[PDB]
């Protein structure tokens, strides 16, 4: 059961952005207390798992968006935005985009996996636009998610393999064309450490804007640690605001590195203040902040874990107070 009473958290920024959580469909029903969260403290979806390719086209020209789909009835319901996630990946994109298919042994050539993409992405747009149109909550899409190694250079997916490093700009001049209504976005994870993937992601961005590419925006996932360093998040928002791009932190959480003890969630509840702190700060380039899950019970990181707000039980943890 939840706490009915205790202050909505997205009221508590509505002067600074708008608090965001990823859901799963299966939590939406009105008498589910995981949806009462929902509800009561976020005014922006996403959806964690039904807009990714396989869940959208799991075998070619099968489209399967009952899932999405209900998500998107459910955030008009309750007046929230979305983000859409995502049109490309390397994982959660099933086989058969990369594969001949008169010769599944072989890959698709660049131009087929091109068209493809080109294909999938419009498909997806349109059917946000053509079903709800003016009430698609939808305002922005993670038209691609990591694409960076860890070291810096293009991830090696299929992707890169096929076609080659013009196919990022391909998926955002297709995004683009299919919806210009819709703010763009390269979204990864480790860009907040101001390290050499930080880096490399300015450096893509800075190169495919200069080049005319439509990126709106760069997408901080926000896998952060119970150790991570505020200081290198700071230095890592500037320098990719730099670019004249919007930034949102679009899959918050914290990884206790298995200590779940009340003292570690104190040192949790301080770190995540100084962190909606320096976010509060940064008001003027962050145009989102969204948790990656409603309630540590149903975290995508393994157990033991407490990376939200809320616990296992649904109830405020302390840095759900420190922030509000
Ligand atoms: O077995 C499959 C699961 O492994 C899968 O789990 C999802 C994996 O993707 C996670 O979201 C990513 C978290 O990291 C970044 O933020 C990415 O951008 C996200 O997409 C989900 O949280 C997990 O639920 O689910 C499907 C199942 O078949």
């Amino acid at each position: 059961t939840i706490q009915n009473d205790i202050p909505d958290l997205y009221s508590v920024f509505k002067d600074y952005f708008p608090i965001g959580v990823a859901v799963d469909p299966s939590r939406l029903n009105d008498a589910d207390p995981h949806a009462q969260l929902t509800a009561k403290h976020f005014n922006m979806l996403v959806a964690e798992n039904a807009m990714k390719p396989e869940s959208l086209q799991p075998t070619e020209g099968n489209f399967t968006f009952d899932n999405a789909d209900k998500i998107v009835d459910y955030a008009i319901a309750h007046n929230m935005k979305m983000r859409g996630h995502t049109l490309l990946w390397h994982n959660q994109v099933p086989d058969w985009f990369f594969q001949d298919p008169s010769d599944p042994s072989k890959p698709a050539s660049r131009d087929l996996l091109l068209q493809r993409l080109r294909t999938h992405i419009t498909t997806v747009l349109d059917h946000f636009k053509t079903k709800y149109g003016s009430q698609n909550p939808i305002i922005g899409w993670d038209v691609v998610n990591e694409v960076l190694d860890d070291n810096g250079n293009l991830r090696n997916s299929k992707w890169l393999q096929i076609i080659g490093p013009d196919y990022i700009e391909k998926a955002f001049e297709y995004a683009h064309e299919a919806d210009p209504s819709m703010k763009l976005f390269i979204n990864d994870y480790n860009i907040e450490n101001n390290g050499v993937k930080t880096q490399a992601m300015y450096d893509l961005v800075k190169k495919l804007k200069n080049e005319g590419v439509p990126i709106n925006g760069i997408g901080m996932q926000m896998h952060i640690s119970i150790n991570s360093n505020i200081d290198n998040i700071k230095a890592s928002i500037e320098k990719l605001a730099s670019l004249g791009v919007e930034i949102q932190v679009t899959a918050l959480d914290m990884n206790m590195n298995g200590d779940v003890s009340n003292d570690a969630l104190l040192k949790q509840a301080r770190l995540y203040k100084q962190l909606f702190d320096l976010f509060k700060a940064e008001k003027q380039y962050i145009t989102a902040v969204v948790f990656w899950g409603v309630s540590d019970d149903v975290s995508w990181l393994s157990k033991p874990n407490a990376p939200l707000l809320f616990d296992s039980k649904l109830q405020a943890k302390p840095a759900y107070w420190a922030i509000v």
